[PDB]
């Protein structure tokens, strides 16, 4: 398990949590020195539990699929909540079984469905450590519309930050003040599968992408990533989704 406490949180303690989260994901291989997530894991070992504590010390436990860093559901007090999708239903066979009741959320976990449920695109949802504190608090008491927004915050501040160093740094910059994600942040989130695939395809291609990946950069400029010498590959991305899952 991995843990993060919002009480006394700062950029350093958050960095330690994101390092812990990355290190809790198993891998047997690196591709261009980036951990390659496993094709599959059988049984309960598939799921990582994140213990998150809001500023007042209340806690939820979030179940993460270690193959893809996809949040499956969470436990709040004696109630478990899972996404309305088969992967989460499968996950509910292994985690939070001791919950007094289980609620299936009225949406799947993808950004599109969450944004529809939340009533807004995550372009307009501030993120940061205060937003994460709020998200935890919201998820403690069921409200599906509110939860969708909280989950968009949670996903970005945990999984996406684990996947990209740029995004952990964005959140560290928002340690004491929320701000909507940069376009670059959104671009990276949307490109994780594509980047993961092309970095793997580059292995037998002399480091060259079979298909370029278009990203937005920190200045708001749209750029093509064509090979593994790009800073996105050498510095930013920290985890690869296995092509077997793409
Ligand atoms: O479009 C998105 C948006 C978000 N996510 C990811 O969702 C994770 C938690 O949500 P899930 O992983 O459970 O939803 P899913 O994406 O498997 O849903 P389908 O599209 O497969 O129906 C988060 O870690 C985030 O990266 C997506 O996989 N796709
Ligand atoms: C590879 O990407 C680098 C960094 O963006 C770029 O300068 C160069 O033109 C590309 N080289 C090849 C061989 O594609």
């Amino acid at each position: 398990d991995v843990s993060f406490r919002l009480s006394g949180a700062d950029p350093s303690s958050y960095g330690m949590f994101i390092k812990d989260l990355r290190n809790a994901l198993p891998h047997t291989e690196k591709v261009y020195n980036i951990p390659l997530l496993l094709p599959s894991v059988s049984g309960a070992g598939r799921y990582l539990l994140m213990h998150l504590f809001n500023y007042d010390g209340n806690t939820i436990t979030v179940a993460v699929d270690v193959t893809n860093v996809y949040i499956m559901g969470y436990l709040a007090l004696t109630t478990s909540y899972f996404f309305n999708e088969p992967a989460a239903d499968l996950a509910s066979q292994y985690v939070f079984r001791s919950a007094r009741r289980k609620i299936t959320l009225p949406y799947s976990g993808n950004y599109e469905r969450l944004q529809i449920a939340a009533g807004k695109p995550r372009e307009k949802i501030p993120i940061g450590l205060p937003a994460l504190d709020t998200a935890i608090s919201t998820l403690l008491h069921y409200d599906s519309t509110a939860a969708a927004g909280a989950l968009l915050v949670l996903i970005q501040t945990t999984a996406e930050a684990a996947r990209f160093k740029y995004i952990e740094q964005q959140i560290q910059e928002r340690a004491y003040r929320d701000e909507v994600p940069s376009s670059a942040t959104i671009s990276l989130e949307n490109s994780w599968s594509g980047l993961s695939k092309q970095i793997q395809l580059a292995q037998g291609n002399n480091g060259v992408f079979r298909t370029p990946t278009v990203l937005v950069d920190s200045k708001g400029n749209r750029v093509q990533i064509t090979n593994v010498t790009s800073n996105v590959v050498t510095s930013n991305i920290q985890l690869l989704l296995n092509t077997k899952n793409i």
